[PDB]
């Protein structure tokens, strides 16, 4: 009962954003501002987690899966720079005021040339309500997100814009995932790898990760 | 059933120390060498604790409540400073190399005078491989634990020694209960309250905790 669950969280000052049936009978997976919790249908018991499914081809972290579900929903808000012939797809939490982020963007042609598609989500290191957050809100709301990001990173000024994109979601999700600096990379399998890597190195890293992830 | 849970734990190379009931249908409270886990009766899902009962006034850590069993099993290994007119009994995870722990101990007579009995368990912040662990191992192995603890704190040379006392167990239990620093107080109901509190404040805290946890 979603209603009972929200009342309990309310009494505790905890706010939820997503509730799903858990793989465990009588329980639900609840994403909150205190992390992913596991709560019984009656809202009377909460288990910290994470929850792992140890009944299948391998140990699956349900908490990580819940967070990846949030990332999936944010695909419509990602700024995508697709490689001509896509070999790898990475999601990068970036900050327009971040030096390494400036560098990463300036080398986008190279990452793309090496078959790496880069998808951006906003992560203002200075937090919400910062100049950085305000600036990225404008970019993400532009008529052409890519051109707007390109313009700003080029030192130009983007036109103020408003839309339903909420940078707080990008920031919050990054925090929940473990982002502690920018740029931060999230691999196609869900793994978080904080830090900047040049095109050639990144390509090598991703080829190896893909091979290691596939046992090859 | 026991078999399913035992087979799952075996798959993880984990050894179960005790399978107990859980306040949630379809799962059990399992104490292992990897901490307390909640495992469904079919052994298909594992949820890291702790679990909280939030059906009442304030949240209650049911995991810590259960662990009181482990805590009481170490009763004889505790260094006890009995209050003449005992009104409250608290268990404190302390580190002889911690300044706040020294400040608390120096006022032991005051806590005792306020009706607070203090029982110590050893918690080396620096881990089992530290001077703290070696020094407290000698204290807990002394003919007179109380005098030995006082001496060490006061800067006196404690006579080296060894015994059946395993500081590792005090450390392991503390970690499980959530000890994230010293001194850390464990209430008679399992509630962990990290931090130093002067005798007067401590007494007021315990009194209010009773009322807020009771209902009068």
């Amino acid at each position: 009962d979603d209603a009972a669950i929200q009342q309990t969280l309310a009494k505790m000052g905890i706010k939820s954003s997503d509730i799903q049936p858990a793989p465990v009978a009588g329980m639900k997976t609840v994403l909150t501002n205190s992390g992913v919790l596991y709560i019984t249908d009656d809202g009377k018991h909460i288990i910290q987690g994470p929850m792992y499914d140890v009944s299948g081809t391998a140990p699956v972290n349900v908490t990580n899966k819940m967070l990846l579900k949030q990332l999936n929903a944010l695909e419509k808000e990602m700024i995508v720079y697709k490689a001509p012939q896509e070999k790898h797809v990475i999601t990068v939490f970036t900050d327009i005021t971040c030096g390494y982020c400036h560098k990463l963007h300036e080398q986008m042609a190279d990452y793309n040339a090496l078959g790496i598609t880069v998808r951006y989500l906003a992560f203002p290191r200075q937090g919400l309500d910062s100049d950085a957050e305000k600036e990225m809100k404008a970019i993400w709301c532009a008529k052409d997100k890519n051109k707007a990001f390109d313009d700003v990173m080029a030192g130009k000024s983007v036109a103020p814009a408003s839309c339903d994109v909420d940078i707080a979601d990008h920031y919050a999700l990054g925090v929940q995932l473990g982002v502690s600096g920018t740029p931060a990379v999230v691999l196609s399998n869900g793994t978080l790898v904080p830090g900047y890597q040049p095109p050639k190195e990144m390509k090598e890293f991703l080829d190896e990760h893909q091979k290691m992830t596939s046992g090859k």
